């Protein structure tokens, strides 16, 4: 007895079918937007851009061959093989465009003076294609011999009365399990996932270390500006203001020229004056220094802090993308992790398997969305082209 496959499988197609749909709808918006808008027009975006791409090759080609490999119909090995393992070409992509994002946010937060100079478009096109070339080559792997075609299942190929050369194409009777969790998962998904959660590290510390170097600038002008007024000694005067030259050299090193070249100009006169005996000549001095601050260094310290905030807004937003994409890969890889170590353990049944994979094909409708909730300038022009072209 037992019910007919065709149910749950109705279901499982339906499903499957639902996501395609929604996976090249949302990234041909994405790719639309790019297009479109020159203000996304940037190198972040065109790995945002082979990102969508990847996602929208998951409705188009991975998901048909994911329904197709389901039937366990009958197939020339290789053929199978390459049916199985596509969707592998699709998800390396996509870990090396992550990866690509992570390391341009990075070189953008440390060096910004020389950022446009090193991470140019014609160096970012160059990337995404040896990451596209190395992709194919880590996901196609099982092609070149790393496979289970030498050794068929008899019973399965018989039974499904497969011809000479063919076999029953199920996943785990041609995809080796060692490649699956020695290759594909430690080496090739959760080391970049480690080195990308380090890199997000890297960016977050950095930024912190950014914004308490600002305010120490801040109040050490402000603090030493307090001792001068309450002071007594020429020398004394002569301490808080050397202090306070130094402070303003590094505030201008993180019109902004002219403002700087005033507050400079002034430490240097209430110094001389200083140096000179001249104590209440140059507190008078020191006292204007007051108006100097208010008129822009706190508009000039004011900036530096809201765009230092937009880039730890704009790193935590491509974050999320990080973490979604690992809660949806990692449970068949863990999956996969309890049918390789455990040969005791009973296998992951079918409903189980079948879940984990849409879930993972899943992960190719979700971005669109953190685009358009968390990025104004994605989310204005998924505006202006639904309200337009599509009304
Ligand atoms: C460019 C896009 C639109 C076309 C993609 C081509 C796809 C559909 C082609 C290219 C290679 C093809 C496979 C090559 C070999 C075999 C072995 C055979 O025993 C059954 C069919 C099967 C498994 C083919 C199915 C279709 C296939 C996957
Ligand atoms: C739109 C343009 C650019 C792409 C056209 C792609 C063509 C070449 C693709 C799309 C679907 C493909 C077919 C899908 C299924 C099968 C059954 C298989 O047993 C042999 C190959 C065969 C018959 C494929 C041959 C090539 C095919 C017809
Ligand atoms: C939030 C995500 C990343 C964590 C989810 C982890 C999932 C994939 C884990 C948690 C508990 C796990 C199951 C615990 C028990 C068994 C029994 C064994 O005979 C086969 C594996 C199987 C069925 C495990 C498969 C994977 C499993 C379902
Ligand atoms: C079907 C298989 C793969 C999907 C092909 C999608 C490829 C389409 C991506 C190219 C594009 O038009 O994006 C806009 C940017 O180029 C703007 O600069
Ligand atoms: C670009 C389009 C490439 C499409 C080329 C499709 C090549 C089809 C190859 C094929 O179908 O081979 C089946 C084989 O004969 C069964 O044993
Ligand atoms: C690095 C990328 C270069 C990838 C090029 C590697 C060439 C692969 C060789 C090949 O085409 O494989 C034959 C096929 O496996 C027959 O069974
Ligand atoms: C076999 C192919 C493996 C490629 C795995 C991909 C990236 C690893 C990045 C390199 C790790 C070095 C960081 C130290
Ligand atoms: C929100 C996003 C959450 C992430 C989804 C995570 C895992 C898939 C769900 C798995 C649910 C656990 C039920 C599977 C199970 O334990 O049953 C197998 C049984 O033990 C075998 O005999
Ligand atoms: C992130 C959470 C870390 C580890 C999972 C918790 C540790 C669970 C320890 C594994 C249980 C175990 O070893 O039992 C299986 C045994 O082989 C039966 O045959
Ligand atoms: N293990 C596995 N199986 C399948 N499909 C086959 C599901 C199945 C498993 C056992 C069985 O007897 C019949 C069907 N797709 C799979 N995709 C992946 C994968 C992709 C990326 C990481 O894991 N693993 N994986
Ligand atoms: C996304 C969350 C929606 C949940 C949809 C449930 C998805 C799959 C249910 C699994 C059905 C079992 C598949 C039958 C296996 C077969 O093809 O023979
Ligand atoms: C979405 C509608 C597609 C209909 C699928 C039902 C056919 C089937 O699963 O066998
Ligand atoms: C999930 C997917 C979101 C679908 C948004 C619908 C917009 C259609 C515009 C288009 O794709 O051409
Ligand atoms: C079906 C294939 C999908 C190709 C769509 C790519 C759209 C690119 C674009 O928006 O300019
Ligand atoms: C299979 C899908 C792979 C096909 C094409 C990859 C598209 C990558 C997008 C490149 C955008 C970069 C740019 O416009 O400068
Ligand atoms: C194209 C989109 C969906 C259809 C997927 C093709 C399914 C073919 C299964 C092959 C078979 O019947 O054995
Ligand atoms: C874009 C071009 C459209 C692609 C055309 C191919 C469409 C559907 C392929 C359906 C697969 C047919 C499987 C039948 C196998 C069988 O008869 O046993
Ligand atoms: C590029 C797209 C398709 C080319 C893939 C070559 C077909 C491999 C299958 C070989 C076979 O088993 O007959
Ligand atoms: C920009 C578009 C990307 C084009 C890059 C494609 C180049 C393919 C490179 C390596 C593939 C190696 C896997 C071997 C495939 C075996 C083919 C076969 O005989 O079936
Ligand atoms: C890194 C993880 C090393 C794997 C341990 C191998 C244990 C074994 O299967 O014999
Ligand atoms: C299958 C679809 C799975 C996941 C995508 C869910 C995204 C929709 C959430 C938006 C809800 C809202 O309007 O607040
Ligand atoms: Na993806």
């Amino acid at each position: 007895d037992g019910a007919p496959p065709i149910m749950g499988s109705s279901v499982y197609i339906t499903v499957e079918l639902a996501i395609a749909v929604l996976a090249i709808l949302g990234n041909v918006l994405v790719c639309w937007a790019v297009w479109l808008n020159s203000n996304l027009q940037n190198v972040t975006n065109y790995f945002v851009v082979s990102l969508a791409a990847a996602d929208i090759a998951v409705g188009v080609l991975a998901i048909p061959f994911a329904i197709t490999i389901s039937t366990g119909f009958c197939a020339a090995c290789h053929g199978c093989l390459f049916i199985a393992c596509f969707v592998l070409v699709l998800t390396q992509s996509s870990i090396f465009s992550l990866l690509a994002i992570a390391i341009d946010r990075y070189i953008a937060i440390r060096i910004p003076l020389r950022y446009n100079g090193l991470v140019t478009g014609t160096r970012a096109k160059g990337i995404i294609a040896i990451c596209w070339v190395l992709s194919f080559a880590i996901g196609l792997t099982p092609m070149l011999g790393w496979n289970n075609c030498g050794q068929p299942k008899e019973g399965k190929n018989h039974s499904q009365g497969c011809g000479e050369g063919q076999v029953a194409c199920l996943f785990e009777d041609v995809v080796p399990m060692n490649y699956m969790v020695y290759f594909n998962f430690f080496a090739c998904v959760l080391v970049p996932l480690l080195l990308m959660l380090g890199v997000y590290l890297r960016i977050f510390l950095a930024a912190r270390r950014q914004l308490a170097d600002l305010e120490d600038n801040w109040e050490t002008l402000n603090d030493n500006l307090k001792v001068i007024e309450k002071a007594d000694n020429a020398a004394q005067v002569k301490d808080a203001l050397t202090k306070m030259r130094a402070a303003a050299l590094d505030a201008q090193k993180a019109d902004f020229r002219h403002g700087f070249d005033i507050l400079v100009g002034q430490i240097d006169d209430a110094l001389k004056l200083a140096n000179e005996g001249k104590v209440k000549e140059a507190q008078a001095a020191a006292e204007q220094l007051k108006t100097t601050r208010n008129a822009y260094i706190q508009k000039y310290l004011e900036r530096a802090r809201s765009t230092l905030q937009k880039e730890v807004h704009a790193a935590k937003s491509l974050a999320i993308i990080v973490g979604l994409f690992a809660l949806c890969w990692l449970p068949l890889h863990i999956i996969n992790c309890f049918t390789f170590f455990c040969p005791d353990c009973s296998h992951a049944p079918l409903w189980l398997m079948y879940l984990a994979i849409v879930l993972s094909h899943t992960n190719s409708v979700v971005n669109p969305f953190i685009y358009a909730y968390r990025i104004r300038e994605f989310r204005q022009t998924f505006r202006k082209i639904i309200r337009s072209h599509v009304l």
